[PDB]
């Protein structure tokens, strides 16, 4: 601790390097220190420990090294018993009176204990008098029973009288300055409320306070000023700041948001500086402290959503509207972007707490938050933000389908003009939030799109092959279960079936082609594949001529993120350049054979990829996937073990070599017979006995090792696979159902049919998601008061006000007998 008002301040404040508290003279105590602590204001009090102190002290010690704050401490020099020592913190009256005044004069509590001359004076020259009331008895106790009484003079002389009379009729001439104190933080912050004296300037020192249930009481008041423009600056002040109880009591005092939204306000709110990756991010995707507009903010959110997506605010025209009512539809909407852009999660909570189409939003956020953690804490914020916002969906998924199935049906599809017409199927599917398909609505409907309009349910697939092999005859009975054979047609289902056949077609025709003979001139069946692959790159070209969103030079890009499209386009190419190098004489017709033979390879793997919908096969897949890489690790351990003793076991023998490029297969045949042979002048041969057994005994202790390994992996993919595999459904389905209905060899006919070709609801629904939302909120509020560890803690909290009240009870009780 260290030990003219201008100059003494100064120099106290120099050694220390520390609106005001000064005491003069256990929950009252500890409050006044917590709202010292929160305020930060020095305490003046006696530097003498002893007395009113020693009450001080025993607080302070209390709580004050669990801040520090700048107690002043004054005391007389004189009464320093060591002169040496004197020469609390930061260690006369005039002095605190002048301090007093220049912390007023920049844009004064005084608390008694146990005096009244000095408070009268002070009173009357400082403009504010908000002396706090002491409960001890004394020159307090008489000022606060004259300044409650307003008989007391013959009182005053039984307890000088003429001395206290003068003193209550002063005290009476600035009645109602003497801060009241009655059985202590919001008392205090009353009389500081009251003591400092606009409208606007009580607003924002209760802003900066942030005692939002304390600076309730002192707002709250009938025929208040509120001048027109200060709650404009109040509310950006608050939204600024990360208080929400007083955004809340904005909201409830009258301020309207969407009054409030204007597009320099939310500028300005972007390009701020003062709170707690998004500039890194904007400049990446876009320039120090360069002015951000709705325009760059839009793109940036573009970038983050993924590739095929847009933006009702990030488009080139709302760009140019910006740029030459002007109130946002939805404030809510942007407002959230903005709290999630911005890693402030609770006011992103409180908005979704009111908004319309909050699935929407809700999933939008998990997206937004998985994105941001996978660009760039950030693994903390990745495991909760997203994490809790898809379990918000999931949970408001759960309430609608409880409240009604067909309503929930409807509302997880359906057009949004604000978030460029995405349906939350596809939101949650970007987002491979694989929980919300899982549920048992999504999945519902899934089935009934991959049914399409076919009802029936049991043996689909043997009545989708019976209709494939008879339409004639199948389609009429099979539609109950014209326009039926044409309903049935468009199905995916059975198009899933026809690509299929269509498919096993091909692949007998490839394996009767490349494996029996070749001539000059192709056969039927080369041609009959040919014109497959032909119509196959037909397909795949419309396909991404359709994909236009991003225009067609950015149209590719997003089309080329799948890796099997791509491995499909080099197939296609290899298989073209082989069958054109046949055709080239025998010369070159048996060089090109072999490499449309190696093509086979690609087309029996592509099965695969289709191999993944069904419930028991996915899994093998998976396997086989997780566990290639295992294998690929594997292989540097096989070799580094094998091949050392391989070499070794070598360089023994052929002691006379040449190397004639011929020794790799001499290394790497180890073979087992040979080897087990040769296991069974001395030194010579047993030494590559010992080669031999080493390199037996590893054989099988690596085979061993990846008997185990497989088993473990194969284990731990199971025990997932199970929940993965519902994900790909939503996929298949979407693919196959835009797919025309002939197959690949014939859909050349169906692009000449396509070129021959060529709102109380919703606020029903609105009003259904205010209900859901409500019910859910008072759902969660009731089963948490209802939870036994809050109901102990209530009840332990009550017994002990109730058994003091007991105690204090039974004292009058004794007095009155
Ligand atoms: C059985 C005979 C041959 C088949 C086994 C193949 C050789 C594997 C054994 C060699 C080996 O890795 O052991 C290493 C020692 O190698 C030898 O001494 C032999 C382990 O070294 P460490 O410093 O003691 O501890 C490190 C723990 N990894
Ligand atoms: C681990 C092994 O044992 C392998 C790894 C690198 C291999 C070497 C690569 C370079 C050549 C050049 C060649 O000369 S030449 O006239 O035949 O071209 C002879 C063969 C030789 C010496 C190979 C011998 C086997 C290796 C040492
Ligand atoms: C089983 C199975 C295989 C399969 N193969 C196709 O459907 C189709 C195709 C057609 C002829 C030859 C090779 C492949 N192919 C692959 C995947 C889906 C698709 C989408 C658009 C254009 C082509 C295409 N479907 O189920």
């Amino acid at each position: 601790a260290m030990y003219k008002p201008d100059l003494l301040l100064h120099l106290m404040t120099k050694e220390w390097q520390l609106l005001l508290i000064s005491v003069h003279g256990q929950v009252f105590g500890k409050g006044l220190i917590k709202a010292a602590m929160t305020t930060g204001a020095w305490i003046f009090t006696g530097g003498v420990n002893t007395g009113v102190i020693r009450h001080v002290g025993d607080a302070l010690k209390d709580h004050a090294s669990k801040g520090k704050i700048c107690t002043i401490g004054i005391a007389p020099w004189g009464i320093v018993e060591n002169q040496e020592d004197l020469i609390h913190s930061h260690f006369e009256v005039k002095l605190r009176r002048q301090l007093e005044k220049h912390i007023s004069l920049q844009k004064v509590v005084a608390l008694i204990v146990e005096v009244i001359s000095i408070v009268l004076e002070y009173l009357r020259d400082t403009p504010p008098v908000p002396v706090v009331v002491c409960d001890g008895s004394g020159r307090a106790s008489d000022i606060l029973a004259f300044g409650h009484k307003y008989s007391l003079r013959d009182q005053l002389l039984v307890t000088q009288a003429q001395h206290l009379f003068i003193i209550l009729m002063e005290c009476m001439k600035k009645k109602e300055l003497i801060t009241v104190f009655r059985m202590i933080d919001l008392a205090i912050l009353t009389a500081l409320l009251k003591g400092a004296n606009s409208a606007p300037d009580q607003l924002s020192l209760a802003l900066a306070w942030n005692r939002v249930d304390i600076a309730r009481s002192q707002i709250f008041i009938y025929g208040q000023q509120w001048p027109v423009g200060s709650l404009e600056q109040a509310m950006l002040d608050a939204l600024v700041l990360d208080r929400v109880d007083f955004v809340k009591l904005l909201i409830e005092n009258g301020v309207s948001m969407h009054r409030f939204l204007t597009i320099s306000r939310l500028e300005e709110l972007y390009n701020t500086r003062h709170g707690p990756t998004l500039y890194h991010l904007v400049r990446d995707v876009k320039p120090p402290d360069y002015r951000i507009s709705l325009i760059d903010i839009g793109l940036v959110i573009e970038y983050l959503m993924g590739g095929a997506y847009r933006c009702n605010y990030t488009r080139k025209r709302f760009r140019t509207l910006y740029h030459n009512i002007n109130h946002f539809p939805f404030p809510f909407h942007e407002l959230m972007v903005w709290a999630v852009l911005m890693k402030r999660q609770k006011m992103a909570l409180f908005f979704w707490q009111h908004g319309e189409e909050a699935m929407a939003k809700a999933l939008v956020a998990c997206k937004l938050c998985k994105a941001m953690a996978h660009e760039a804490d950030i693994s903390q914020e990745l495991n909760h933000n997203s994490r809790d916002f898809g379990q918000l969906a999931v949970e408001l998924l759960d309430q609608s389908y409880k409240q009604d199935e067909q309503l929930a049906m409807k509302l997880l599809t359906y057009e949004l003009k604000n978030w460029s017409n995405a349906t939350c199927l596809q939101l949650a599917v970007a987002a491979k939030h694989r929980d919300f398909i899982a549920h048992t609505c999504s999945q519902m409907l899934l089935t009934d799109m991959w049914m399409g309009r076919l009802r029936m349910r049991k043996n689909s697939g043997l009545k989708v092959i019976l209709g494939i092999l008879l339409p004639p005859s199948i389609l009429s009975l099979e539609f109950k279960n014209g326009r039926k054979i044409y309903e049935f047609y468009n199905a995916p289902i059975v198009k899933f079936w026809f690509y299929t056949l269509a498919y096993i077609g091909y692949l007998m025709l490839f394996n009767y082609i490349v494996l029996v003979k070749m001539e000059r001139w192709p056969s039927t069946q080369e041609w009959i594949v040919i014109s497959y692959i032909f119509t196959l790159g037909i397909e795949k070209m419309r396909e991404i001529l359709m994909s236009e969103p991003g225009k067609l030079l950015q149209k590719v890009k997003v089309w080329l993120q799948e890796y099997w499209n791509v491995t499909d386009l080099i197939a296609i190419l290899l298989f073209s350049v082989g069958m054109i190098l046949r055709l080239q004489d025998q010369p070159f017709r048996s060089d090109g054979r072999v490499i449309y033979c190696v093509n086979i390879i690609y087309w029996y793997i592509r099965l695969l990829d289709i191999f993944g919908v069904n419930k028991y096969l996915g899994p093998y897949v998976m396997m086989i996937g997780k566990m290639m890489i295992d294998m690929m690790y594997f292989v540097i351990i096989m070799l580094v073990v094998l091949m050392s003793f391989g070499v070794a076991r070598q360089a023994i023998l052929f002691p006379n070599e040449e190397p004639s490029w011929k020794l790799a297969k001499n290394i790497f045949y180890m073979p087992y017979w040979m080897i087990y042979g040769e296991v069974f002048k001395t030194g010579a041969w047993i030494v590559p006995a010992i080669m031999a057994c080493y390199l037996l005994v590893a054989n099988i202790l690596l085979v061993n090792l990846l008997i185990a390994v497989f088993n473990n992996t194969f284990f731990e993919v199971k025990s997932i696979s199970n929940q993965v595999w519902k994900f790909q459904r939503y996929q298949l389905i979407m693919t196959f159902h835009e797919r025309p209905v002939l197959p690949p060899p014939l859909i050349i006919f169906s692009h000449m049919t396509m070129i021959f070709q060529h709102d109380d609801e919703l606020k029903k629904v609105h009003d259904f998601e205010e209900q859901c939302i409500e019910e859910y909120f008072r759902e969660k509020d009731d089963r948490f008061n209802s939870s036994n560890d809050e109901r102990i803690r209530v009840t332990s909290e009550r017994v002990e006000n109730m058994s003091m009240r007991l105690e204090e009870v039974n004292e009058r009780e004794h007095s009155m007998k």
